[PDB]
């Protein structure tokens, strides 16, 4: 349309329904249920963001929020995304690991203050708030990227891959507070579409490239 | 009220309620963890749905949405309502066939995604892409229908009932989107009274029909 | 601000953050994976409920309601707490006596039941109505509260803090619909300042006092 983010909406509804697709076929002729969890979960993961895409393409996750006087676009959809995805992703980091049911809760507790906290700072009318809720969103997710860290005998195959999928993890999901810092939702440094863009490189690394890294790994299958 | 579809909202909350006590009290007397498990699922059910048919006869879960210039009633509260009651049946069915964790994760996850694509495209204002949302949660329900059918030595009984509630799960869960289409939510060729209508005749058989074959069955006990 | 009740909402955001630091650094230094368990979820109460007061503190979890023609102050933002942290505090208390999966997802799903039904009777525009949902949340509080009674051979160490914790939670929870009851949300009886003077007393207790109760103990160590 005439929103210059389409572009970038549309290529990541397009790459995220791809990745979908593949993902999904790809699944097709697993057994092994843990092998099964992770296809899952990481099939889920980009058919979901699918939908937000298209909803954030078609015009429906999108709103305006007050703030330096001005009507701020602020799609919206993109934390009903990540509510669910990311929850999702450290789902897939957890398991391969097989994690503590409280080191799990911790995590998935931890994601949802981050994106909750996010999305309440991402419509907040105060603008300095909207900084706060920043603060505290990205200290959920320092804490998430400390657990990753510091938190978790494993197959060396499931190490290898996760130390991958970690790193993986930690440089992108640290980008997206910087970006949401420096883009419309936060400082305005930088124009919406190219947090649109930025969000969608991340989005779809942090997706499908990690889904193709995972779904690639024998880590996942018992 | 002056609503013509508060018959059946009523109807429905009534008969919500009724199973819902029906199971509360069933359910007394049941010490079996696994048949726990099922009365709880398939109580909550209706009693979800009781208080979701509850506020749209009420007025509290109707909202309009403009779309062919009009301001068409929309009951949000329904897909709140199956938001948690669908997965909840899947779940009901899962747990009979003790389907892998993977798999209740795609049905619950694909659930999410019908039901939430049914109330974006339910909530849509441009009219030709509400079908669109149609279509991809119409394509959710037939991955899960793909599921239950292809790919779930259990004993008889469960395989018994649970080959009865699939075919009882096909068949009613196909109409809703069938309703949708032809009815108030999508193009408009049936009026809502009658959409509502058969929403709550589908709903009632879907909850309380469903549970009470379930709850019927030795199926439920270990 | 000119919020005379900002004070509580001060109060409790400062109570609820210190309470989340203390119990995630007492959580420091636990390698028991069930110990794990509470200490995530008792953490994540106040962390929650933390987001929650401060979002009501910051205005943004506050709503005008019209109800008796007026524009009723509803701060919706604490049922977006609750929807979390109570079952989340249920779950404390299952785990405590391992709860089996079935009563597990009774408590939960009637919890939501309430606090679902809390809100919606808080956000409600006929006035009658608001108590009709303030009753069936009222069951479904009771219906929780005869679970933790007469449903539920633990260790000692269980029972006895088991039982504290589930004195503690009636006693603190039945408060609760009479506050709402006697409240701005409710009939208004009592001021806004001191409905939300009582709720904080109420939660503070619930979500720190409950679990600096539940942390001290043994019973969360295997
Ligand atoms: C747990 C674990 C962790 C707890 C999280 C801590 C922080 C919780 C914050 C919550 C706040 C939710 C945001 C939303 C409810 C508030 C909407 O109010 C807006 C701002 O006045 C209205 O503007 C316009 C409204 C905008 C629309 C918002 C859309 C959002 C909805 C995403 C959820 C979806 C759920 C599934 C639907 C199908
Ligand atoms: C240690 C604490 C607990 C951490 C919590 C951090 C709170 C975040 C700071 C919020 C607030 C102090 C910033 C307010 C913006 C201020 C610098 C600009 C002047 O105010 C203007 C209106 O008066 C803003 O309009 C528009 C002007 C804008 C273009 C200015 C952009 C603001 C930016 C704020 C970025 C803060 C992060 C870089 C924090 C870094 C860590
Ligand atoms: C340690 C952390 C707590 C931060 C201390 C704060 C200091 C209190 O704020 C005052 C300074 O204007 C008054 O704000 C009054 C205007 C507003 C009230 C302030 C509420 C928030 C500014 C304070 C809540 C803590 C912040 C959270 C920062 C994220 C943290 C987890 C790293
Ligand atoms: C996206 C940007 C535009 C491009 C930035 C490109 C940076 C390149 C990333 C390199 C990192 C990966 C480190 C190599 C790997 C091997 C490390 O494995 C170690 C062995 O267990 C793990 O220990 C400990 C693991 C350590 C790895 C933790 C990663 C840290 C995060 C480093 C970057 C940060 C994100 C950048 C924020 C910026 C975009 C605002
Ligand atoms: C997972 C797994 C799968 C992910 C799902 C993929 C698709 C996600 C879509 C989501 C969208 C949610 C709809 C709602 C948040 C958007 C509201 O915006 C409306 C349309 O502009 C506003 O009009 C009027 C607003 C209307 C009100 C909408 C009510 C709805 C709320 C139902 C949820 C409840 C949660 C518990 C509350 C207690
Ligand atoms: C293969 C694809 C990937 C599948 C995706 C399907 C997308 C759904 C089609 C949407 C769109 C083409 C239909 C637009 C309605 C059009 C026929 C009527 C003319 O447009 C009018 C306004 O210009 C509609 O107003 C009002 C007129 C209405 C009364 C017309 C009702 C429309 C109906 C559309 C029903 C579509 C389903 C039957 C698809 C069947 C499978
Ligand atoms: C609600 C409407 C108004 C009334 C429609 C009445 C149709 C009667 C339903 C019959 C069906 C049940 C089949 C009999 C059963 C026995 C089948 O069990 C088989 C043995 O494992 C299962 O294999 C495979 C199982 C096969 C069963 C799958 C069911 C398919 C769905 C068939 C109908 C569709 C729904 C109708 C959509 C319409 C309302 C728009
Ligand atoms: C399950 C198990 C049990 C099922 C529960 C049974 C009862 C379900 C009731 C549900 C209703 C949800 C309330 C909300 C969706 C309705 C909003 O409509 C309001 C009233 O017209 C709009 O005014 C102003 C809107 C106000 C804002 C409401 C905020 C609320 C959102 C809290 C959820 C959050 C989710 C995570 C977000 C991040
Ligand atoms: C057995 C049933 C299934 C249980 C369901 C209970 C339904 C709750 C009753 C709702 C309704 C009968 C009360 C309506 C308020 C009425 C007493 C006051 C007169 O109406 C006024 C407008 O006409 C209210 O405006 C304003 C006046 C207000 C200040 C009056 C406050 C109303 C209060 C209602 C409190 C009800 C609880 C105490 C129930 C006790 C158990
Ligand atoms: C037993 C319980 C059911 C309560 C019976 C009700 C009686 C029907 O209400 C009529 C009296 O005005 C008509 O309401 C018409 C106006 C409105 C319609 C009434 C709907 C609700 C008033 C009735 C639904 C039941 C209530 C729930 C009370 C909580 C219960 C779980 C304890
Ligand atoms: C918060 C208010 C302002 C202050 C009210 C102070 C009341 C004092 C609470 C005492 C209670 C605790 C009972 C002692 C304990 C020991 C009981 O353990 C028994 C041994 O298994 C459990 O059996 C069965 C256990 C029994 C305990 C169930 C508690 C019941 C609830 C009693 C009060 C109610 C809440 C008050 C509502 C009022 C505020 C509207
Ligand atoms: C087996 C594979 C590679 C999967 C292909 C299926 C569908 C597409 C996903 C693969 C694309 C990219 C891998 C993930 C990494 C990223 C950095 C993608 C950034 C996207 C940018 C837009 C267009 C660029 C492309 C060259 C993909
Ligand atoms: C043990 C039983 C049958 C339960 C009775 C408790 C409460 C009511 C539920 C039972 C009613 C119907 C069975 C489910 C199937 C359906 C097709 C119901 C359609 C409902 C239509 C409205 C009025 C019709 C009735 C004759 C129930
Ligand atoms: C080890 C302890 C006590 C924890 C201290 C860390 C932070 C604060 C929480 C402890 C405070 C209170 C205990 C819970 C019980 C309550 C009745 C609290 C009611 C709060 C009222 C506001 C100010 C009063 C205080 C004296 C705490
Ligand atoms: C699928 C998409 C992914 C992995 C998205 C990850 C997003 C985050 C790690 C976002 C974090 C943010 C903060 C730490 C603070 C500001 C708000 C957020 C939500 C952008
Ligand atoms: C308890 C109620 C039940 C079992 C409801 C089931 C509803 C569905 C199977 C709905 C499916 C729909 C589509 C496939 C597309 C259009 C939108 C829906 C949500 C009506
Ligand atoms: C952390 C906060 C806690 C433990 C809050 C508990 C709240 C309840 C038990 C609330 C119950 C209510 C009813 C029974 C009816 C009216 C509405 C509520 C939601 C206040």
């Amino acid at each position: 349309t005439g929103r210059p983010e389409w572009i970038w909406l549309a290529l990541g509804t397009a790459l995220m329904g791809l990745g979908t697709l593949y993902f999904l076929v790809k699944g097709m002729g697993v057994s092994d249920p843990d092998a099964k969890k992770f296809y899952a979960i990481t099939t889920l993961v980009p058919a979901i963001a699918f939908t937000m895409y298209l909803s954030m393409l078609l015009g429906y996750g999108l709103t305006m929020v007050p703030f330096g006087g001005e009507q701020n676009p602020i799609y919206w959809a993109r934390y009903a995304d990540w509510l669910f995805t990311t929850p999702l992703l450290l789902l897939d980091l957890a398991l391969l690991v097989d994690a503590d049911q409280g080191t799990i809760l911790a995590l998935v507790g931890a994601d949802g203050i981050m994106i909750g906290t996010g999305l309440v700072g991402a419509l907040t009318k105060v603008y300095s708030y909207r900084f706060v809720w920043w603060a505290i969103s990205t200290a959920a997710m320092l804490y998430i990227l400390y657990v990753l860290f510091f938190g978790f005998s494993m197959r060396p195959e499931v190490a290898s891959t996760f130390k991958v999928l970690r790193n993986v993890t930690v440089v992108l999901w640290s980008a997206y507070p910087v970006v949401w810092l420096i883009g419309s939702e936060g400082a305005g440094i930088v124009p919406l579409n190219i947090q649109t863009l930025l969000f969608m490189v991340l989005d779809v690394s942090a997706k499908v490239g990690f889904g193709l890294i995972l779904l690639r790994s024998r880590a996942i299958f018992g």
